[PDB]
């Protein structure tokens, strides 16, 4: 077992794979170890003061989900997250089906272990 | 050719671009086509109580500007709008300067809730 080149096939459909693109973004996922996105869970949230990030359980990993203020190219997001991240895998893209994202993150396979809003978020808030 | 994605470049500056949250506004602005903003004109006046609203040729199309007594989300604005042809409901952080590039080349109004506007 090697650690995962990619976020799992089941939201590959929801997400951007070109990580070195220009394009600018408020809503981006990262997958990595359970202790680095717990760590990058508070980091994040405080670096782009999100407006909303959540953890997730993710085959023995975790994946974190948040929504930016503001926009960034996944190209900045990824450089802070591997700053503070060596030793340890860490995939970052930007998310083009926001609610899918976040609502497939929440069912089977996958379940959520935390989110800074308390209730999570339901498709009519979203502003694509 | 696919409709546009975010409001003409050169007013970017003035506007929020959160895709999601929980901060209210009382000035917004919509980008869609010259018969939708019309349509709206009239029904965000009424919807909302603007204390003033503008419509301004973009270029093509046209870009709606008004401000509300009271605040709401952006995203409760936008979901209002959509009820076929594109639109983008956006929050505007920097209302002056957003009305004044509104009325200058390349855009221009078209009509407004009040005589000279701002």
């Amino acid at each position: 077992v090697e650690d995962p080149k990619d976020f799992p096939s089941e939201l590959l459909s929801f997400l951007s794979h070109a990580v070195f693109s220009n394009r600018t973004l408020a809503c981006f996922a990262i997958y990595t170890t359970k202790e680095k996105a717990a760590l990058l869970y508070k980091k994040i949230m405080e670096k782009y003061s999100v407006t909303f990030i959540s953890r997730h359980n993710s085959y023995n990993h975790n994946i974190l989900f948040f929504l930016t203020p503001h926009r960034h190219r996944v190209s900045a997001i990824n450089n802070y997250a591997q700053k503070l991240c060596t030793f340890s895998f860490l995939i970052c893209k930007g998310v083009n089906k926001e609610y899918l994202m976040y609502s497939a993150l929440t069912r089977d396979p996958f379940s959520v272990i935390e989110e800074s809003l308390p209730g999570g978020l339901k498709e009519h808030d979203f502003n694509p």
